[PDB]
């Protein structure tokens, strides 16, 4: 059984955390605001309106939301405040978020792994791994 | 006291409404959806994240969704399935929302008044307004 869009939907509570700090720096986050968003425990709102997907971060310090319609290309401000042009795709059970800006890359990837939503985000040589709850 | 942005944040329910048929009328929707449009009695929820502006709109047909900031021009694809280039303003206590497309132009406006969101909606000659209470 292969993930669909819509598994992905509900609100998720991040449970564990494996190289984010290293994937913050390679994204050029200063120090301050990532021991400030690595001390959040966010919530991550999932709503998928058809190929309609809207993704909602949530924590005491900041919330940011995208909506974006599967494949097309379109303009986000990242939490971390860049301006990125952002296309997302469902591949292979997978969301993936593709970011452009300034010539530089990076791949959010979100799937569903035994009841949990996995976050993989690369950037360059600096991988991180997110474990999400359904709430 | 005139309005702020954030006096717009909430769970509105439509309660009154005048012209929208003629409205849809002058954005091509066909008969079928129109009445399905006017059937409905949405929700329409906004949540203001400083100048990050989403506003949901939801039915028991289709829920839609866009998050933008203020002043930054994006692609917006409207409950009734038109690929649009639209710019929110805040201007007079008023959020202002302008969409073009194929040269066609439609402005809407939402603003408190007495406590309830009007929303004004003009195409060409075609004039609508609606209004909405806080759940
Ligand atoms: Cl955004
Ligand atoms: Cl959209």
């Amino acid at each position: 059984h292969m993930a669909s869009l819509k598994d992905l939907e509900g609100k998720w509570r991040l449970m564990e955390s494996h190289g984010f700090e290293e994937y913050m720096k390679e994204l050029g986050v200063g120090l301050a605001l990532r021991k400030m968003a690595a001390m959040a425990k966010p919530d991550c709102i999932i709503t998928c309106d058809g190929n309609n997907i809207t993704v909602k971060t949530e924590s005491t310090v900041k919330t940011t939301v995208f909506s974006c319609n599967l494949g097309e290309k379109f303009e986000e401000t990242t939490a971390d405040g860049r301006k990125t042009e952002t296309v997302c795709t469902f591949q292979d059970g997978a969301l993936v978020q593709h970011q452009q800006w300034d010539g530089k890359e990076s791949t959010i990837t979100r799937k569903l792994k035994d009841g949990k939503m996995i976050v993989e985000c690369v950037m360059n040589n600096a991988t991180c791994t997110r474990v999400y709850e359904k709430v």
